[PDB]
């Protein structure tokens, strides 16, 4: 069986109380984006990666080191040494 589940559902995507359903239901209309290209501080959406990858250039950023497990950057090496550690279960090659 089945008792059901309901309460107040506010646009927190932007920050607007609606507590009429129908209302909300239509209400994010206006936020229609499943992008997962986004920037990283910029609210931008691209439907091509390449598209969000050239919107990065404009961003002054150097960051020349690059991890090898993810695609993470960062603009020192020692910072890179310390994120490293996150990999604890590096499921690769090994000898012995
Ligand atoms: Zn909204
Ligand atoms: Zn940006
Ligand atoms: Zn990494």
């Amino acid at each position: 069986g089945s008792s059901g589940s309901s309460g107040p559902h506010k646009c927190e995507v932007c920050g607007k109380c609606f507590s009429r359903k129908d209302k909300l239901k239509t209400h994010m209309r206006c936020h229609t984006g499943v992008k997962p290209y986004k920037c990283k501080t910029c609210d931008y959406a691209a439907a091509d990666s390449s598209s969000l990858n050239k919107h990065l250039r404009i961003h002054s950023d150097e960051r020349p080191f690059k991890c090898q497990i993810c695609p993470y950057a960062s603009r020192n090496s020692s910072q890179l040494t310390v994120h490293l550690r996150s990999h604890t279960g590096d499921s690769g090659p090994s000898s012995g």
